[PDB]
C-alpha cells in the first residue's frame, strides 16, 4: 500500500512527492495525467524559457483541452462566452507552461490569510517556506532570502535595460517612483526588474528542481504519467485510495492518504464528486454527501487583467532594440490605485515594446481584487469539468481599480520621456495583445463605453486559487486546515492553490511553491 498517493504532478505536487520520498519509510506514489518532461526529452515549446509564452501557441498538446470558464460576472447588455483557460496537463504542471515570473506578493497578504483562520499561515509563518524553496542568484545571502533551494530565482541587470525601458522607467520616476530592485524583499510601490526563475535560457520548472534524476531512483518514489485519477475511493468517511486510468486500463490503487494536489479548478471538482461539498449541490447530482462543506468550489480569486498596445513609431521600435539580456523579463511596477485604501499595491503593472509583433504595451491586472467567484460541477461523471465562474468584476471596486490603472497608464506615457514617442495607445485583451480596441484618450471619456468595454474583455492571469481554502477548525465555510486536512472526513488533504483564503498580491507559482513545502512539513512533523 501506498503510505501517501499524490495527485497530479504539477508545481505542488512535485515539491510533495520529492519532500515526502525524502523519508524512506514512505512510500509515495505520484500521479499524472500528461507526459513525463524527463531531462532528455523536455519538448521544445516548454524547455525555451526565453519564450516562455510558447506552449500557448502549441495549440492545446499541454494544456487540459477544451477546458472553458465563465470570466466576468454576467451583467444586463453584455453577453459573455465560454473562454479556453490554460492549465498545464504535463509533468510540472503549471511550471512547465507558466510565463517564468516567480514572486512571493506581500507580508500584508499572509498577514490576512491568518487573520482569516490560517493559523501559522502569517508573513512570519511562510518566510522559511519562501526561503527554502529558493537558491536567489542576486541576493541569496541576505536576510529574507535563500541561497540552497531547488529553485533558482534572478533577475536582469538594471544596466542591461534597452533604451525603451529606460524611458519607461524615468517616466515612473517623474511620478515618484523609486526602483525597488527586489520585489521578494522589499514591499513598497515602485518599479524593477521581475525576479524570474530559468536555467541559462531554458524554463526550469519544479520537475526540473524537484524531480531529478537523482529523486526519480528513490526506491520508496512511483512516478505514474499519462495516468489520469478519476475518483476517489471512500470507505465510510475514510478516503482509502484511487481509481486511475491508464490508456484504456483502469486500476484501482490503495493509499493510506491521498493528498489532491489537480489545481485549483480540478482538485475542488474532485472533492464535490467524492461527496464533500454543498449538500444541497450533491444531492441535486445524486452524489452521497460523505461531509456537508458549503466552501468546496466557492472563493475562486483571480488577477482581473487588461491590456492597451501601440504601434511601434521608428523611435520606440529602436530604443526598444538595445536591450542587452534577450527577452528575458525587463520590468515590472507595483502600484496603488487608490480605490481602496485597505488595498495599498493592488495593481501590477508591465511597460515593454516587442520589435516582432511591431507593438508597444501596457498590460496590467488588478492584483489584490476584490470579487471572487465560484465552480460547481456539471454532472457526477469523471470525465467532466466543473462549471467555473470567475465572477470578475461583479465587486465594482474591481471595475474601479482596471479605471485607474488606464488612467495611470495615461499619466506616465504623457511623462516627456515616453510622451516623445507619439504612441497612440489602444485598448486590447490581455492575453493576446492585438489591434482592435478603442483609442484609450476616447474610451476614458466614455464613461458607459469604458464600462461595458472592460466587462466585456477582461481576462485573467491563470492565477485561479482558493477553491479549498485554509480557514478555522469551526468555520463552516473553510475546506481544509493549516496542515491541508480535509474537514468532514479523514485520509484527505488538498495541498495545492486551492488552499489559498486569498489570492496575493503575486504570480501564483512562487505562492504555490511556498504552500507546497509547508504543507510537506507539517505532514512530515
Ligand atoms: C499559461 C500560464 C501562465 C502563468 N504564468 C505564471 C507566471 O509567470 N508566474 C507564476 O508565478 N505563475 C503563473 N501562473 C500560475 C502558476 O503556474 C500556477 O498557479 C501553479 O502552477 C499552480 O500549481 P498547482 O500545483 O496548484 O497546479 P498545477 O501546476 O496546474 O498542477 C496540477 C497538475 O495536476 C494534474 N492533474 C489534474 N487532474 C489530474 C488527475 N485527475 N489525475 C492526474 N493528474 C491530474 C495536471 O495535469 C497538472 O500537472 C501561470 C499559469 C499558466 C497556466
Amino acid at each position: 500500500i501506498f503510505d501517501y498517493v499524490i495527485v497530479g504532478g504539477g508545481t505542488a505536487g512535485s515539491v510533495l512527492a520529492n519532500r515526502l520520498s525524502a523519508r524512506p519509510e514512505n512510500r509515495v506514489l505520484l500521479i499524472e495525467a500528461g507526459i513525463d518532461t524527463p531531462e532528455n526529452n523536455i519538448p521544445p515549446e516548454i524547455h525555451d524559457g526565453l519564450r516562455p509564452w510558447l506552449p500557448r501557441l502549441s495549440g492545446d498538446k499541454f494544456f487540459w483541452p477544451n477546458l472553458t470558464i465563465h470570466r466576468a460576472a454576467e451583467h444586463p447588455g453584455i453577453t459573455r462566452e465560454p473562454q479556453f483557460y490554460e492549465q498545464g496537463r504535463l509533468l510540472g504542471g503549471g511550471s512547465s507552461v507558466n510565463m517564468v515570473v516567480s514572486n512571493r506578493g506581500l507580508p500584508r497578504d499572509y498577514d490576512e490569510w491568518q487573520a482569516l483562520g490560517a493559523d501559522g499561515w502569517d508573513w512570519q509563518g511562510v518566510l522559511p517556506y519562501f526561503i527554502k524553496t529558493e537558491r536567489d542568484a542576486d541576493y541569496g545571502d541576505d536576510p529574507l532570502h535563500g541561497n540552497a533551494g531547488p529553485i533558482p530565482i534572478g533577475r536582469v541587470d538594471s544596466r542591461h535595460w534597452s533604451d525603451f525601458t529606460v524611458a519607461a522607467t524615468q517616466a515612473l520616476e517623474a511620478a515618484g517612483l523609486p526602483n525597488i530592485h527586489d520585489q521578494n524583499a522589499r514591499f513598497d510601490d515602485g518599479y524593477f526588474p521581475p525576479a524570474f526563475t530559468l536555467k541559462g535560457e531554458e524554463r526550469f520548472s519544479a520537475a526540473r528542481g524537484y524531480l531529478d534524476a537523482s529523486v526519480r531512483v528513490r526506491p520508496n518514489l512511483s512516478l505514474w504519467t499519462e495516468s489520469r485519477v478519476l475518483k476517489l475511493l471512500t470507505t465510510g468517511n475514510a478516503i482509502t485510495g484511487v481509481s486511475v486510468l491508464r490508456g484504456r486500463e483502469t486500476l484501482q490503487v490503495q493509499a493510506r492518504e491521498v493528498i489532491l494536489t489537480a489545481g485549483a479548478l480540478q482538485s475542488p471538482a474532485i472533492l464535490l464528486r467524492t461527496g464533500i461539498g454543498p449538500a444541497a449541490d450533491l444531492h441535486a447530482l445524486g452524489i452521497p454527501v460523505l461531509a456537508d462543506r458549503p466552501g468546496v468550489g466557492r472563493n475562486l480569486w483571480e488577477h482581473s487583467s487588461i491590456g492597451v498596445v501601440a504601434p511601434l513609431t521608428e523611435q520606440a521600435r529602436a530604443d526598444a532594440s538595445t536591450g542587452k539580456a534577450g527577452s528575458r523579463h525587463q520590468l515590472g511596477i507595483r502600484a496603488s490605485s487608490g480605490v481602496d485604501p485597505a488595498t495599498p499595491s493592488d495593481l501590477f503593472l508591465h511597460i515593454g515594446a516587442d520589435p516582432v509583433s511591431g507593438l508597444a504595451s501596457a498590460v496590467f491586472w488588478v492584483n489584490k481584487p476584490s470579487s471572487t467567484g465560484w465552480l460547481k460541477l456539471k454532472d457526477a461523471d469523471p470525465f467532466s469539468y466543473p462549471d467555473v465562474d470567475f465572477n470578475l468584476l461583479s465587486d465594482p471596486r474591481d471595475l474601479g481599480r482596471l479605471k485607474a490603472g488606464l488612467r495611470l497608464i495615461t499619466h506616465y506615457f504623457a511623462a516627456p520621456s515616453l510622451a516623445k514617442y507619439g504612441l497612440a495607445l489602444a485598448l486590447s485583451r490581455f492575453a493576446a495583445p492585438q489591434p482592435g480596441g478603442p483609442l484609450l484618450n476616447d474610451l476614458l471619456q466614455d464613461e458607459a463605453a469604458l464600462e461595458r468595454y472592460l466587462r466585456t474583455n477582461v481576462g485573467g492571469v491563470w492565477h485561479a486559487s482558493g477553491t479549498a481554502r485554509i480557514g478555522r477548525a469551526d468555520d463552516s465555510q473553510a475546506v481544509v486546515d493549516k496542515a491541508g486536512r480535509v474537514y468532514g472526513v479523514t485520509g484527505l488533504r488538498v495541498a495545492d492553490a486551492s488552499i489559498m483564503p486569498t489570492v496575493p498580491t503575486a504570480n501564483t507559482n512562487l505562492p504555490t511553491l511556498m504552500l507546497a513545502e509547508k504543507i510537506a512539513d507539517a505532514i512530515l512533523t
